[PDB]
């Protein structure tokens, strides 16, 4: 019954400011289905790795040691076209260029305080989700609305 | 004064997914008036002349067949260009298209589960407004606040 | 498959100052089906049915003009003990004595302008749903995650 | 300085219907700390040892039975009389004895279908953050505005 | 009419934890009407305060109602301190307790000038 | 550090249907500051408006943003007038157009003493 997945986290600044379950609820409201999820205060090399293809720009290093600051929420969420639709419930990179309505629009301001990460293709969702889950901390379950969602 | 009037209906997956209450607030907070409202499961007959115009389309019996399932909420809404104010409320026809803000970009994924309807004209809205209501069952009353809505 | 029903009726001024998706959404939220709904502006005679009862009342004639002075929300909701916990989620009669959390609570201030009406025991409801509501009106239906809701 | 703890559990029921993320923000929002999370399919081993002492209760086999059904998120919550405060936000175990405002008095109907799990003392909670979380799991941090929560 | 009024403030650590608009919005679903309001830093005076007045029918007891009990642990779900805090001494909401304590905290908040006289138009849907 | 500064009005139709802790809530949400905040019937005239000072980043056109467009009509929903009103002459909210109109509309609505100095303890979650 498998459909697309991609990897989502609540960056140290989401969490610290209480944007956990706002986040979370959005993806429920769209009808995104949870398949993993954990809390863990990643090391700077684990960031290193996820963030590897941008390891020669000059926010790098502090990106990877903020990203190891605080806890962070790690997710999969699983439905059709979910990783393409998620960066759009996102926002752009930047919130400056994020519009009202989506997660990045509405709660923050500047690119290195951008509260949420979401996989930027298919491949590197599946790279990302490999990266931070073990295969048995990925659920698999069935929405009892998934008739309403999906026809 | 009589203003617009478009017609709206929450579709079954919508009342399904407990979306209704949701739906009839963002149209009050924008500043609507709701003119009529009734709770049916609507025959196949009334959706096939409902959807007349795309009865050549592969989707079209499947739509009327869904449509007709379950209980619908059905509602003429009122106000200044509420026929196309209401259909950007909604979204685009495909929750794929839709914006994070509008009510397809939030709550859905498939344009076969969108939730929603709404008149694309105002002859759309006028033949379907008459479809669905009997000229008894309209309201006409006058919002306290609407000055502070109209000028 | 039937279960117990309430008659829950949004006041004009339920209706005027915006509230009747926030009201349709906690019923929702609760996991209650809704069976039955129409938009009406009811005659003072239907009203002064409905509140026989308070007949000899002081405040009769006045409450039954005003529950006529604008269009009202009846709506008719289905659910294991739907009558008695319908009344606790509206709080009391009296605004002053609903606690925050409840529609009255949060929402209105005085007795004569309390938002919402509900049904005060079932045999009070059977008579309210049967003098509002057709035998047609109610919608026989499934909830899809009665199952969650119920075991 | 380390505060108490406390075990919360959405059920099911509450991942099914879409709660979780209105779950967590409730418990964001009073001021407590997320220590620990993860979502699982427990075992119907683990919840026979998490309900020990119903063990002779008629509903004990049914509901590790049903708590094993599909994914949890299990979480551990930190802050000052965090296991008694956690309760009263979540209501009595009965939703019919949960006042609106509440987790169960919001949201759900029947005692068997009651959305989420707390701890009921500090002994409960110790043995159930052991069951459910290795010492390697739970985090610690310290949140940026606890001087704004805590003298 | 001219009805009672009382005193609300959000204290510091209401301002600090991002909950001002979340106050007010709760007393105007409510019904009440803003009477007074600014901002300031009193000379507790850790930080900049929210101070308002409130008015409608029963406002100062009904304030501290929707408040919840001075504790926050006494505090139930659906009140401000119930579902926004923990400690007594972070409580993050002020209301008076009295219609004299009310007049008198009003007087010293501020100035005639700053209560604005006015008339919501949905008023006689609040008010018989 | 002191940041960038833009005015922002809650116009009467605002105030009369009930938005003015809506807007502040999104305004607070977004991580902005606020430095001023009063409530005058000024001498658009015909109730209370609620005078603001928001402060960050970029503010300026940022807030400009979060409003919509100057008609609702052309606003996109997710915005504030875009979820709230209908017509361009009942648009709710105002907020300055640029770092020099914030300014002179700053010092024009508030006294150099209503403008509060204080810094968010969660700012380092907010700017880098
Ligand atoms: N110019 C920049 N300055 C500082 N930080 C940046 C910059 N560009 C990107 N970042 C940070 O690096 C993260 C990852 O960058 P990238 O993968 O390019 O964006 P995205 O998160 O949209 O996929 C961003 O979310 C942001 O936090
Ligand atoms: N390609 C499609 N496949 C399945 N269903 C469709 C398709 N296109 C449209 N529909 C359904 O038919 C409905 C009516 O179509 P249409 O009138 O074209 O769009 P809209 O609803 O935006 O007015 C849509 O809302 C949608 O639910
Ligand atoms: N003392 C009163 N003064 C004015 N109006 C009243 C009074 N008591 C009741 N009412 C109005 O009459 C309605 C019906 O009264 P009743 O059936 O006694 O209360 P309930 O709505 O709780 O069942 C109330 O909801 C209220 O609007
Ligand atoms: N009478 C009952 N019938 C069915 N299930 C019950 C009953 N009582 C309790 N339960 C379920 O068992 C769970 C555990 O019980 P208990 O520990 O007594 O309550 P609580 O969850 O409040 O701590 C409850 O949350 C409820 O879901
Ligand atoms: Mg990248
Ligand atoms: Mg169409
Ligand atoms: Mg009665
Ligand atoms: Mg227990």
């Amino acid at each position: 019954m498998v459909r697309e997945r991609t990897f989502i986290a609540v960056k140290p600044d989401g969490v610290q400011r209480g944007l956990i379950g706002e986040i979370i609820k959005r993806f429920e409201a769209k009808g995104f289905k949870l398949a993993g999820m954990k809390y863990i205060q990643a090391s700077e090399d684990l960031l290193k790795q996820h963030y590897i293809d941008l390891a020669d720009k000059p926010f790098y290093p502090g990106l990877c040691k903020y990203m190891s600051s605080g806890p962070v929420v790690a997710m999969c969420w699983e439905g059709t076209g979910v990783v393409k639709t998620a960066r759009v419930m996102m926002g752009e990179t930047r919130p400056a260029d994020s519009k009202p309505g989506t997660i990045r629009g509405d709660f923050c301001i500047e690119v290195g305080r951008n509260i949420i990460h979401g996989s930027d293709s298919v491949e590197s969702a599946n790279k990302e989700i490999a990266l931070w889950f073990k295969p048995e901390e990925l659920v698999s379950w069935t929405q009892t609305n998934e008739s309403w969602i999906y026809e």
